[PDB]
This record gives structure tokens, sequence and C-alpha cells, in this order.
């Protein structure tokens, strides 16, 4: 009798990543399905990308081997976690060279994603950044936030909010 | 019996790089599967274009040679080395014609592209480029830094900086 495939524990991936599925074993055929009906009849189907909550659910794989007959059929769960809303951001925007430049918001998650007009990163655990004047950061330009959450799923970008760091004059 | 077919020795790619696989024998028919659902009946398979991390793992073929008979598989291991991040470009732009252009990173790798404006391009082992007045890289307009990894893939080009070279006056 062919014991049933092999097959991951189960899933959980991030909203917008991708579920690959596989089974270890060997088969002259492969017969997969499951939500959003996936079929497939390979031991390792395509890959779904971009995966949504749609995509959550129980996958079921079952196989035929050698001798010509059929398995017990197995499944894995896979699940999908959800992103935080697009977050807003505030900002001290006229600032005067020299002066610190703050950034603030309002959303929540375990950190935040400030990204820089020349794509400097900064991560902070804090929902409010401060950027000395003598930092790489200290820059003018479009300015967005990112959020992420409990699972590690990251937010959609914020709108950007232009910030302008002024100069003043020497009489 | 037939022996079983000839496949390349174990690959790496650089990802956004092409995987080609084929095999050197002679078959009544060829039967290749492999990650991402790849199958084909061909002695040269269509190309992976564009392949990615998802294009990863063991690829398998086996034949049916001219006397009816299958092969034995047999198989060839490929992966795909992920490429750096978007880097950022630090400059120092209001310059002064004739003083020296400095450009500089944090991103880090082998080496690193400085793309000039007009195409010009120029490889440092170092984070910092210096631009003499006298260069052919003295010029305007907006650059861009690509960062080379130790596997040789190349990461996607910085948001460009513009750089401002300035004429001052002779009274």
């Amino acid at each position: 009798l062919t014991p049933s495939p092999s097959l991951p524990a189960d899933f959980a991936v991030c909203e917008g990543d991708d579920i690959a599925l596989s089974t270890s074993t060997v088969a002259s055929s492969y017969d997969w399905s499951g939500p959003n009906g996936f079929t497939s009849n390979a031991q390792n189907p395509v890959v779904i990308t971009n995966a949504t909550g749609s995509n959550a659910g129980v996958y079921t794989l079952s196989i035929v081997d050698g001798n010509g007959c059929s398995s017990a059929d197995t499944s894995v769960q896979v699940t999908v976690n959800a992103a935080p809303t697009q977050p807003s951001m505030t900002t001290n925007s006229p600032i005067c060279n020299g002066a610190d430049l703050v950034m603030s918001t309002s959303a929540v998650g375990n950190s935040y994603i400030w990204r820089a007009p020349n794509g400097a990163d900064t991560t902070t655990a804090s929902s409010t950044l401060t950027i000395a004047p003598t930092s790489s950061l200290y820059q003018s330009g479009n300015w967005t936030l990112s959020v992420v959450n409990a699972a590690g799923c990251v937010s959609p970008a914020s709108v950007a909010s232009m910030v302008t760091i002024n100069n003043g004059t020497n009489p």
C-alpha cells in the first residue's frame, strides 16, 4: 500500500508574499487541489505569487505510486496575514536649516519605516522620528512611511510628505 | 538498458539572469520537470528568463531511448544568488566649478558602479568616489549608483542624485 505523500508543516505568509508548496516524495503522478481552484499534477506546483486572503485555506495532495495505486490523502493548512492599512504621515515642514526635523504618525505596529527621498531607510520603534541637522537623513524632498505589524506584514506606503528645509541669511 | 541522460554540472546564476538547461544526449523523447512546474519534452527546454528565487531547486530529466525504454532519472541543482537592495547615494551637490566632486554611499559590496548622466561608467572598490575637475566624469545632471556583491549580482540602481556644478564670475 502506498503510504501518503509528505507535505510541509503548516504555513503562514504575509499578504503579498508567495506561497510555494511542494512534496518530497516520488510518484507516477501527483494530484493537488485547494483554495481558489488551485490544481496541478507536479511535485512542485506553480507558486502562488502575491498571495492574498483568498489563497488561505487547506491544500490537499494525493499521489499515484509506481505500482499504479492511489495513496491516502494528506493536507497542509496555509494562512495569510493581512498588512495594516496605509499609514498617515505628519511632518514639521517649514524647518530652518539647523533645527531638528520631526516626523510622526498615529499608525500602530511593532516598528515604523521612514523612507528618505534618496532611498535612505531608518527603522524606529517609536511613532515619532527626530532627525538631527548633522544626519544623512536631514534632507528635503518627498518622505514616506510604511508600518510593520505583529506578523511582520508591511503596510502600503503613505502619501509622501514634502519636507522643505530653508536657508536663512547672514546680513 | 538505456544509460541515464547527461546533464550540466550544478549551476548558480545571479537573480535576473537566465537559466538555460539542456541535455547532450539522444532520445525518442525527453521529459523534464522542476521548480515552479517547469515541464518540457525537448532536448533544449525553453530558457527561464529573468530567473528568481522561485526558480531555484532541483531540475529532473529522464528520457525514452530508441528501443522504447525509459532511462533512469538524473538531476541538476540550480541556485539563484540574490542581488543587494537599492543603494542610497549622497553627493556634495552645490560644487563650484574647479572644486573636486565627491560622491559616496553606505551600501556594501565588492565594488560600486557610478553611472554618469551621459552614460560614462566608472567602477570603484571604495564607497567614496572623487572626480577631478579635469575628468570626463566632471559633469552635472542625474547620477546613479549600482552595487556589486560577492556573487557578482548587481543591485537595482539608486534614486538619482542631481549634481549641480556652478559657475562663478570674474569681476
